[PDB]
């Protein structure tokens, strides 16, 4: 008996673990449809054009590698707030916000949760949608808060249970915390309608709840970044001071570089200055200062007019491709002779499809076809190419037939 | 009264805050001797030659930016363990270790502390040397452990209080946790002698204490990396299963890229496999997966023979330069006419000098000469160039005169 004789074998991550299992298969037709990672039409990792050029400017410039302030690159930080808020926004304009570079979306989310654990004195409860991204639970749980839930998806109907959502939300206790996905809800791919959003705003406002927005997919819901930030902006303009986490992993394909941010909307710039100070104190003993490569690339794209415009064409091109794969999948299914209604596939937005396959079917897909996906029936359509869409549809059909 | 009306203005970081204050001064002769960051002889940020070439290979290769496993780049991870352990080591050879990429030294340290908080069932007390790096306190405190102390430095004598250290250590309760700096203790620049180390080993072994080693400066104590890893290796070969955190921020000048690692020495490779699994579960909800740029550069240097050999010449050159600045400082002091004994300056090793100036003198230095240093009298000699060593010595002299 040594120090760790009692430490048990823990299980593999429900999402991340999918790539580990995928890595090992020798089937040359294998497809990794687990994690949400964009693939180009050859079904290959895609580094955006603007990223490649950003990198080149960085090189050419022969920049140092000195430590960044605890809060991140100022240019990156100011530019992210602006991307979420919009440049004409009163909040942005008045400087009633504090944005801090974070370790991608996950990193930002945990900085937020930790912040909240420490300073949100009105409650310990965070309300998550049913269902929500698997990692939201443990993020809030490790930070020290309690998890609760509100109704959201209706599997019978493959859409939003708006009556249920509103019931639950109208009953959450005042001053509690509610988490909302800004756009391209994960994993359902179903977002509230503008009108629907207008109504949630009212109830949140009315019950005096802290709204925590998770904005991991800005530009993937419609293909337009301002349009994808609507609800978030609408909330702030209604007088709701939200907290928000942003990720650049998918919309800029910076996955492993880990670039993201966490923002707090405050009452004044003076308030923002004191929040900033406490966020630095929290981050110092966590990881000291954040990773520079992803933030330098992102800042350069966002702040360089030609790079930004190129970026936006690129985000549009990515979203479009996802659409075409959705379309073709459905068509292939009909073509294979599938009886089922696959309309939800083309109805859903974002990088995935919440298919509805049962765990026995998910299991067969992996073992007979070497198609890896999460156990809840979620598949990343973003990772399908023109060359294997046929393979996918045949498989889905066989296991469903 | 809004959400954060009660959040107070927190103070600036005792080290990191020095660079913020330094940034603002308009004095063209200002010197930032706060944080430990190497400067070349022109007093400029220095990106190693091998780093520059590593970067170039990476570019040329047109690598993707896909997410890395939760534990890091395998090549980086295997190579770090090896750099600390030595290639002939039984521990390394037998695979009785688990190494996980971490967010530099700070990141690794917190992963460790968090791990310990969760799995070290024999105690909540971490013993720190007096004095220790300021950030060790809050790292352990935020993770949820209790801090204790053992005697270490003797200001009267400007050296190690070995009798005191041993007294205190011989009385720490069995199965408690003790933190030791592998080499170039921060901030004293005084390390135990080999013989001294031999004696600490015995007492740690005897009281069955968990030894936690902080190895932030491998190659800066002597200019030789194997020699700097001696004590750490000696402990493991005596049968002590330590835990350790490594940083590549200074020895590879990867500061802002944040490359580091956390290792656990276990009884078997099977044990290592279960520890690994729990470390992944801890990291997933923290930052998901780590930053790739620093780890790719480091892996390439460590695993490419010519790059490694170049690296070692470079580490030696850096250490040598620090020595020459130490020498010249002392000489300048005599030359200026200083009565005091400045021998500790040349006696200390690593990037700093624990000068002994009082806070009123530190204050004057900043206001009259614009020389920034921490309030405990610690100065980074590593940041002195041939051109301002004279300025420094004159200043020190004026304020000491
Ligand atoms: C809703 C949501 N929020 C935050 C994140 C955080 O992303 P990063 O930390 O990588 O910036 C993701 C990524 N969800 C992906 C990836 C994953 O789980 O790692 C998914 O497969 O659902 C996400 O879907
Ligand atoms: C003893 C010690 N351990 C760990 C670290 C962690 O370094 P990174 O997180 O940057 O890898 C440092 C850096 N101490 C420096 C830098 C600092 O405080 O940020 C110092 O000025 O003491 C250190 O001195």
């Amino acid at each position: 008996s040594s120090w760790w004789s009692h430490v048990e074998m823990g299980p593999p991550d429900p999402i991340l673990g999918v790539t580990e299992a995928f890595k090992r298969d020798t089937n040359s037709k294998k497809m990794n449809l687990g994690v949400g990672a964009y693939r180009d039409d050859n079904g290959k990792p895609y580094v955006l054009n603007c990223v490649r050029k950003a990198e080149a400017m960085i090189a050419a410039k022969k920049m140092d590698k000195e430590y960044l302030p605890i809060a991140g690159l100022a240019d990156f930080t100011r530019a992210s707030a602006e991307l979420a808020l919009g440049e004409n926004s009163e909040a942005f304009k008045s400087g009633r916000y504090v944005t801090v570079q974070g370790i991608s979306g996950t990193g930002s989310l945990r900085v937020g949760a930790n912040f909240l654990q420490r300073f949100f004195k009105f409650s310990r409860d965070v309300y998550l949608p049913k269902p929500s991204w698997g990692n939201h639970t443990p993020i809030f749980r490790d930070a020290g808060l309690q998890l609760q839930a509100y109704r959201y998806y209706d599997p019978k109907t493959c859409s939003l249970d708006f009556t249920g959502a509103m019931e639950d939300i109208s009953k959450i206790p005042e001053k509690s915390i509610i988490l909302l996905h800004a756009c391209a809800h994960n994993p359902t791919g179903v977002d509230p309608r503008q009108e629907q959003w207008k109504e949630l705003a009212s109830v949140v406002k009315k019950r005096n709840l802290l709204a925590y927005f998770d904005m991991a997919y800005q530009g993937f819901a419609s293909g337009d970044i301002n349009r994808d930030a609507w609800a978030l902006r609408h909330f702030i303009e209604q007088g709701i001071d939200v907290v928000l986490s942003q990720s650049y992993a998918h919309n800029m394909g910076l996955y492993g570089e880990r670039a993201g941010a966490f923002t707090v909307i405050c009452r004044d710039a003076e308030e923002a200055k004191r929040v900033e100070s406490q966020l630095k104190i929290l981050i110092r003993p966590m990881y000291s200062n954040p990773p520079m490569n992803g933030a330098r690339i992102a800042s350069l794209i966002l702040n360089t007019p030609e790079l930004r415009k190129e970026w936006l064409v690129e985000v549009k091109g990515m979203a479009d491709r996802i659409i075409s794969m959705r379309t073709q999948l459905v068509s292939n299914l009909k073509k294979e002779g599938s009886s089922h209604n696959w309309q939800h596939i083309t109805d859903q937005i974002g990088m995935f499809c919440f298919t509805g396959l049962k765990p026995e079917q998910v299991e067969r897909l992996t073992k007979e076809f070497s198609i890896y996906m999460t156990k809840d029936g979620r598949i990343s359509v973003a990772g399908v190419a023109s060359s294997n869409v046929g393979y996918l549809a045949h498989a889905i059909h066989q296991v469903t037939k």
